[PDB]
């Protein structure tokens, strides 16, 4: 369990995207969940579309609202197509899964880590990248333009993003935002401080689909 974990130099994470003015966070971390999995078995880095989940997933409430533990469950279930045969547009829509044909990616199941428990969100993220929650309505997280976050900020969760490494003293996440936010759309939090729920609740809920 390295002292240091990017899987970004792994070859896992693909470049940094925007949901826009669509409340569609959830659709977005999930991508990046099953995508990294996706490619640690089948050494195949893919983008896949969250465009679809958007549209797909009734349960969720596409642009504005959503589970990004239904997204991966889709997957399972159904499947996801590429980002290429289902880009992103950023407004919620009529499904094209089937009327686009063939899925490309599918996984085997999700799994949830047990929730407030950095030690346990960790060793998932070592195994394969997680899609996990947080406090963002922060005016404090919104303003980030590089550095370790400690606040302030509350234990009021609502915005879903993904973790993609972590340090002896930071977490490292991609947000669903531009690359014109935190560290290049990216934005390192600190870890070992007591707060099981975890800075910005960031330890509330997360998850992960499964591959054979
Ligand atoms: C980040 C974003 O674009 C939208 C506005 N918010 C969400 O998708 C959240 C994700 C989340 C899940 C769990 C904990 C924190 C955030 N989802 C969401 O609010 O949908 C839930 C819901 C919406 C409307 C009515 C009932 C429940």
């Amino acid at each position: 369990i390295p002292e240091y974990v990017d899987w970004r130099q792994k070859g896992a994470v693909t470049p940094v995207k925007n949901q826009g003015s669509c409340g569609s966070c959830w659709a977005f971390s999930a991508v990046v969940t099953i995508e990294g999995i996706i490619k640690i078995r089948t050494g195949n880095l893919n983008q896949y579309s969250e465009q679809e989940l958007l549209d797909c997933d009734r349960r969720s409430y596409g642009c504005n609202g959503g589970y990004p533990w239904s997204a991966l469950q889709l997957v399972a279930q159904y499947g996801i197509h590429y980002r290429n045969t289902y880009p992103y547009e950023g407004v919620q829509r009529y499904c094209r899964s089937r009327e686009k044909g063939p899925y490309a990616a599918k996984t085997d199941g999700v799994r949830q880590v047990q929730p407030y428990n950095q030690g346990a969100l960790l060793y998932s993220i070592a195994n394969q990248p997680v899609s996990v929650v947080l406090q963002a309505a922060g005016k404090d997280f919104q303003l980030y333009r590089g550095g370790i976050f400690v606040g302030p900020c509350g234990n009021k969760v609502d915005h879903a993003v993904a973790a993609v490494g972590y340090g002896p003293n930071y977490i490292l996440i991609k947000n669903s935002w531009g690359t014109g936010w935190g560290e290049n759309g990216y934005i390192r939090i600190k870890r070992g401080t007591g707060n099981s729920y975890g800075v910005c609740g960031l330890y509330t809920s997360s998850f992960y689909p499964v591959k054979n």
